[PDB]
């Protein structure tokens, strides 16, 4: 098998300045002494939203991070966007499962409270794909987070891995060898699912799943929904017409609308 | 605005030389540009050492070719030095385009001569895919290497990248974004210029089913290098990319084994 893996480390070439917003390059240190790299975008607000990227990307993720950051800033929110450990410019050598990414979220929140408590009286999180798993876990283990949005969160990580390799079946083995060390890590069933936090989450959660997501099924997300419904009356579910994490681009107006009113309701 | 920059993946496997009934040493190799590489020194009680070079998306643990080639070399009687290229596996490094891997091979050779020169009077190289290019380049510029084996070496890189993008295109857009860093990793050439310099024994291996490298392209390297070097060989197989060692294990080990014993004088 595979002991430790890490997806290709990527860095984009756009800054909040390209969105006509000023920002600061900050450095957050986790409790296990890992140095994270990120952006602190002061928007003159008391509310801060933290976007969380997926397994293979970074804070620069052109397909959802850049649109969501521009969206949050124009709504008037402060934004803290950092690369997860072993991603982008952040510290750390191996991602593997990414179970320690919750520590990155804790450090980021703690950093906000320690340096800018007036700018983070309300803190929300938005996660995409694997980043949604961290955001979901954040609502359960991080008390300062008041609300969270989970876009396309893999419920059963093992099934998600097996559904991914099907697109490599008709293709040469050299192509599947790229993702094989990563797909086999989740297919075994060792990493913890988000179903683990269905009884511990008592905060507003916005679940977004695509009707055409072939990696994550709606009914799998619906299972998480009414599991948590017993404990949390503020969990919402929106079924979209987009594939995996593509809603924010393919249906941008409807995304910004529903997410906008979710945040507007729970961010104070 | 795209990718400013993309680094290789890190792949670390479970297995060790112990699973091959061989004891080993975890070594740290420093390059001339101060890059610390991680690797295995497998002492087999020999004066001869063979260095197996891996692909640009894997490491020393690549079970489809790295594990059987190390086991093959060990059961042959050779000492084995297997290290991850920079920013691959456990090694350090931004690995740029990939031109720095020749420095990694030089570091390994230097490390052998500095630590165990008696156990490396003869040094040979075996490279797979892009690792075969490092072996081909290494056989031309590194004096301490007596011979080399090149399995599925890309001859026309841009032609190989073009063929590769065709199969990437058969992936859905939303899924391609996940593996797009792999594609850009190779988009960071004249390999045929090494047909003039190489005058050491070279063993080329290319499969007919290779969707990335054509037999015609490797054969061009063979015929060109053939009238400055009388000891260059070509073996055309009926296997996919770097799969000959897996599809035809006893054929591969026999021809490579005979090649080494002949030139590891």
């Amino acid at each position: 098998g595979y002991k430790m893996v890490n997806p290709p480390r990527v860095v984009g070439n756009w800054t909040p300045k390209d969105l006509s917003f000023e920002y600061k390059d900050v450095e957050i240190t986790t409790e296990d002494n890992v140095k994270l790299s990120g952006w602190w975008i002061d928007n003159g607000s008391d509310k801060t939203v933290i976007p969380l990227h997926g397994y293979t990307s970074s804070r620069w993720a052109e397909h959802y991070m850049r649109p969501v950051i521009e969206f949050l800033l124009k709504e008037g929110y402060n934004v803290l966007a950092f690369d997860f450990r072993a991603h982008g410019k952040s510290g750390g050598k191996y991602t593997t499962v990414g179970d320690k990414e919750i520590l990155d979220l804790k450090a980021g929140v703690k950093w906000l409270k320690d340096n800018y408590p007036e700018k983070s009286k309300r803190i929300g999180v938005i996660g995409f794909s694997m980043g949604a798993l961290v955001a979901i876990r954040g609502l359960s283990e991080v008390k300062e987070i008041c609300c969270g949005v989970a876009d396309s969160p893999p419920i059963y990580l093992d099934k998600t891995g097996a559904r991914g390799m099907k697109y490599f079946a008709k293709l040469p083995e050299w192509l599947y060898s790229f993702v094989k060390p990563f797909s086999e890590l989740f297919s075994g069933g060792r990493p913890i699912n988000v179903l683990n936090y269905t009884n511990s989450i008592k905060k507003p959660l916005f679940l977004i799943i695509g009707r055409r997501d072939t990696l994550v099924k709606v009914e799998e997300v619906q299972e998480f929904y009414e599991r948590n419904k017993h404990v949390n009356p503020n969990v919402e579910l929106w079924v979209t017409d987009a594939p995996h994490v593509r809603t924010i681009q393919v249906f941008p107006e409807e995304w910004k609308s529903r997410v906008g009113e979710f945040l507007k309701r729970w961010m104070g």
